[PDB]
C-alpha cells in the first residue's frame, strides 16, 4: 500500500497500523485575544509513545510539556504573567479496531483514554488586574471513551469520530482566587462530547492533503464550597468550533511530517492553532 | 449522464434539471455568540420540508416549510435562558426560468423569484421581562420565529464547466413589504401600535466545485449578504430609523455532494461565519429524494 | 509551459519569469467590524508597473489609491460617519533577484527588497471632535525598507511555497503629534517593526487555471513616541498579531491576461473580517 495511504489513515483513524513501535514529537502554538483585551500565547511540547500488536490491538502514553505567556490590559495599563516549561496532564490510551475495511463495511476503531491530574490546578492560584500563575490543566481525573469510522472511495478518504468525556469529583484545599480567604471545596467539572467529519485524498506517493471540522460541547461545571450546598459556575459551560486543513509528507521510510492549522469557529476556541509532528517508526 | 456532475449542477444553480418531481428533508444547525447585556449565546435547529417539481429542464416550482426549534442564554455575574419548541417558521415558494443553455461559449443561466410569507412567530410586541436574580437583567418572554412581514427576492444564476472544474455565482436582492402591528414596543407596562419597515437587503457569491468520482463532489464558495436598515413609526408620530439594525453577514463554505442510491442525495456543508452578523458556524444535512 | 504552470509560479513567488514590461490593475476590498463599534469599508485600487530581466532581475513600482468609510457609535447608541475619498497612498518600489533555479532537487529562490515612501496622509496630525476623527488617514507617514525571502517547489501534482520577511521603520518627527483639537505637541516617532511569514500549497486544474491554499502570520512590534518635553514612551497597545487564511485562483483569460481572485479570511482581531480581491496582470 502507498506510503501517502498508511499516513492518511494513521492521521485519520488515531492508528498507527504498519509498523510496531513508534515515537511521535508534537511541537503547537496557540493564539487566544479579547474585547479590557487580553492575548495569550501557548507552546506544547507533546511526546507521545505507542506499541500497535498485529494490527488489531494499540497502547499509548502522552505526555505534554506547557510554555505559556498572557497579558492583562484594562486602565493605559498592561501586564504580563508567564509560565515556564513545566508537564501537562498525562494519559494514556487503549485501542480495539473491530472491522476491517472491505467493499461493505469501513475501518471501525473504539478506545478509551485516562488523563491524569499532573499539571497546575487553576483552583486556588490568587489575584483591574491579575493572576499569580497559569495553570496548566484542569486538576481532576477524566475518562473518555470515543470511536473512529475510515472508509476509501476512491479518490476520497471519509473519516469521521464521535466521543465522550466523564470528569470524576474532585476536592480541593483552596477554591478561592481571593488573595486574603482560604476556602476549600469540592468540583464536578461538566461532562463533554467532541465529534469530527472530514475527506482526504492522497495527492502522490508521499503527499496526502486533509479537509477537517470538529466541534466540542462542554456541559455546565458545579461548586461546593465547605459548608454551603452545590451551585453551578455561570459562564462555565462552551462550545469550541473548528475547522482543520492538513498535510502529511513521507521524509525517510520511518519519519513523516504532518503540519496543521486549526482556525477556532467560536470565542471558546483560540484564534489559530499551527501544529507540527514527527512520528518515527522503528 | 452524470450523476456527480448532476447533483453538482442542482447545488449550484438551484435547478435540478433532472428529474420531474422530488422532495428534499434537510436538517441544520447554527450556533450563535454575542457581545445591561454582557453575551447572548444561542443553538438553533431546522427541518426543512421542501417540495418540488422541474419542468423540461426549463421551469421549476417549489414550496419550502422550515420547523423552528430555538434554545437561548443571556448572561449580564448571572445568566437566564429562554425556548421555542417546535414551531413553523416563514413558509416561502419559488419559481425559476432556464434563460440560456450551456454551451461551448454560454454558461447555464437561471432568474427566478422566491415569495415569503410571515407565517413564523413575529419580533413585534414580545416583551423584556426583567429576573429574578440579576435585577437589571432584562430577558425576552418568547423567541420570534421569522421577522412579521412580507418579501419578494428576485434573483440570477450562471454556471460553466471548463474540465474539470466548474465556477459558478449568484446575485439577488430582497425587497420587503411595510407592515403593521398591534404591538411594537418590548415595555410590559404599554403598548403602541404602528408600521414596520424592514431593510431591504442584496446577497452575491462565487464558488469552485468537483466530480471528485462517478458518485461525490466537493465545493468551496464565498458569499456576502447586505442589509439597509430598518425603520419604525409608532401612531402617530414619523419613520425612525434604529442603529445598529443594518448589517454585512459573510460566510465561507465547504460542501460535498454524495450520491447514496439514484434516487436519494446527501448533502452535508459547512458555513463558516466571517462577520459577527453572521452565526459562527452551520452545519447542514440535507437529503433530495427523487420520484 | 503550460500556462497554467507560469501564472502559478508569479502569484506564490512574487517573481514574473516569461516576459518582459507588465501592467497590474488590482481591485480589494476589505471589512473591519470591531470594538463603541468602528465599523468599516475600505476599497483600494493598486497600480503596479513591472519589468522581468531575464527571468533573473525584476524592477516594480506600485502606486495604492484608497477610498474609506467609517462608522464609530456611542458608548464614551446613536452612529456617525466619516469617509475619504479617492487619494494616492504609500508609493513603493522594489527590486529582486532569483538565486536559485528550480532542478530536481533546488526550490525555486528569490531574494527582494520593498521600499515604501509616506506619499499618503499621516495619521498623527488627525483631530478628534466632540471623539470622532475629523478624516481618516491613508498611509502610515514613515519611510520603510523590506528585505524578503520566498521558495517554491513542486512535488507532482503539489506546489509547496513559502515565504517570509521583515519590515524596518524609520524615525520621523512632525510638527503635530496630538489628536486634542486644543492643543499642537511636536515630537519624533518611531513605528514598531515587523516579522511577516506564510506558508501554502497549490495545484493546476487544468491548462488554464490553478487553486490555491495558504496561510500567514503578521507580529508587529511596539511603537514609540519621542514628544518636545520629554523622553520615549510606548503607546500601550499599539503592537499587534494580524493572521489570515486563503483561497485563490489563476485563470488564463487570453494569452496577456491573468485574472487573479483571492478570498482572505481575518483569524485574529488585528485584521479585517474579510477580504476579496481581484487583479488583472496585462503582459505586453
Ligand atoms: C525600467 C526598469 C529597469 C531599471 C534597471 C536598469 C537596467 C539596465 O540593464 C541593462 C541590461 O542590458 C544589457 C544587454
Ligand atoms: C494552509 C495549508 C497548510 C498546509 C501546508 C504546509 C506546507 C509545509 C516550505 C517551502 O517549500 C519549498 C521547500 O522545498
Ligand atoms: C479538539 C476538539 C475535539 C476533537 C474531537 C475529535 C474526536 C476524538 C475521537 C478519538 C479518536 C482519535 N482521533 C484521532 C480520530 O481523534
Ligand atoms: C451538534 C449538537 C449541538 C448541541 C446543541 C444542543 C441541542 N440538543 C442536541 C441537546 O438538542
Ligand atoms: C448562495 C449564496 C448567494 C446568494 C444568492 C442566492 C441566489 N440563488 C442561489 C437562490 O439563486
Ligand atoms: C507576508 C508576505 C511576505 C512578502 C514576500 C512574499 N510574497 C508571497 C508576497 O511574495
Ligand atoms: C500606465 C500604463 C498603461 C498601459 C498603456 C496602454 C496601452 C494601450 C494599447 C492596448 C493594446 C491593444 N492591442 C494588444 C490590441 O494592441
Amino acid at each position: 500500500p502507498a506510503q501517502s495511504v498508511s499516513n492518511l489513515y494513521n492521521e485519520a483513524s488515531g492508528f498507527a497500523g504498519n509498523g510496531k513501535f513508534s515515537f511521535e514529537t508534537g511541537i503547537t502554538y496557540a493564539r487566544y485575544d479579547a474585547r479590557d483585551r487580553i492575548k495569550a500565547d501557548n507552546w506544547t511540547l507533546d511526546l507521545t509513545g505507542r506499541y500497535n500488536l498485529d494490527n488489531r490491538w494499540q497502547f499509548d502514553v502522552n505526555v505534554p510539556v506547557v510554555y505559556r505567556e498572557s497579558t492583562y490590559q484594562s486602565g493605559t495599563s498592561e501586564e504580563s504573567v508567564s509560565r515556564d516549561p513545566t508537564i501537562g496532564d498525562v494519559n494514556f490510551g487503549i485501542a480495539y479496531k473491530f472491522l476491517d475495511e472491505s467493499a461493505t463495511m469501513p475501518d471501525a476503531v473504539v478506545s478509551v483514554r485516562v488523563k491524569a491530574p499532573t499539571g497546575k490546578e487553576p483552583f486556588g492560584i490568587k489575584l483591574m488586574y491579575v493572576p499569580e500563575s497559569l495553570p496548566t490543566g484542569n486538576g481532576v481525573w477524566s475518562i473518555t471513551p470515543g470511536l473512529s469510522m475510515v472508509k476509501t472511495f476512491d479518490p476520497a478518504v471519509l473519516f469521521g469520530s464521535v466521543s465522550y468525556t466523564h470528569n470524576l469529583e474532585d476536592s480541593f484545599d483552596d477554591i478561592s482566587s481571593d488573595v486574603n480567604q482560604k476556602v476549600g471545596g469540592k468540583v464536578r467539572l461538566g461532562d463533554s462530547f467532541q465529534f469530527g467529519v472530514g475527506v482526504a485524498f492522497a495527492l502522490n506517493e508521499r503527499m496526502s492533503m486533509s479537509f477537517s471540522v470538529s466541534d466540542l460541547i462542554q456541559r455546565k461545571s458545579k461548586l461546593k464550597p465547605d459548608g454551603g450546598g452545590w451551585q453551578s459556575i455561570v459562564s462555565s459551560d462552551a462550545n469550541a468550533g473548528y475547522f482543520n486543513v492538513g498535510m502529511t509528507i513521507a521524509a525517510s521510510e520511518n519519519l513523516t511530517i504532518v503540519p496543521n492549522l486549526a482556525i477556532g469557529m467560536t470565542d471558546d476556541a483560540p484564534d489559530f492553532t499551527f501544529s507540527l509532528k514527527f512520528p518515527y517508526y522503528f
